[PDB]
C-alpha cells in the first residue's frame, strides 16, 4: 500500500495521456526535503525505468519530466541520491519505440534522458537551472 507521497509520485507518473500538474510536482519536491519521503520518491521514480516497455513509454516519459523538475526544485540531497543511479538512468539512452499508431515515442524519451544526464552531471548547469527556477517562482 502506497504512502501518501508514493501515491503522489504514482499519480504524477500514471498512464493518463496528459502530463502531471506543476503543483503536484512541487508537492513532491517538498517531500525531497525529508529523508523518509526522499527515499520513497526515489524508489517510485526509478521503478518506472526498470520495466523495459512498449506502451509504458508514457510512464517513463512522465518519470523523466518529474525528475527534471526535482533536480531544479528539490533538495540538494536528492540530486546527491539521484547521482548514485546515473547507471540505471543511462539505460534509457537506447529506448526505442514506435506505437501502434505509427508514432515514435522513443525519440522523446532519449532526448529527455540525454538532457537530464547532462544536467545531473554538471554542477554549473544545476546551479544555473536552480537559479532560474527560483527566480520565475
Amino acid at each position: 500500500n502506497y504512502t501518501e507521497m508514493e501515491g503522489k509520485v504514482r499519480e504524477a507518473t500514471n498512464n493518463e495521456p496528459w502530463g502531471a500538474s506543476s503543483t503536484l510536482m512541487d508537492q513532491i519536491s517538498q517531500g525531497t526535503y525529508n529523508f523518509r519521503e526522499r527515499e520513497e520518491i526515489l524508489s517510485m521514480i526509478f521503478r518506472r525505468f526498470t520495466e523495459k516497455a512498449g506502451s509504458e513509454w508514457r510512464q517513463i516519459y512522465k518519470a523523466l519530466q518529474l525528475l527534471d523538475y526535482l533536480i531544479k526544485h528539490g533538495s540538494e540531497r536528492f540530486i546527491d541520491d539521484t547521482r548514485n543511479s546515473i547507471n540505471l538512468i543511462r539505460i534509457l539512452e537506447t529506448f526505442h519505440y514506435i506505437d501502434s499508431q505509427g508514432r515514435d515515442q522513443g525519440i522523446n524519451v532519449r532526448t529527455r534522458v540525454k538532457a537530464l544526464i547532462e544536467l545531473l552531471s554538471d554542477d554549473n548547469k544545476i546551479r544555473a537551472e536552480r537559479k532560474k527556477a527560483r527566480e520565475t517562482a
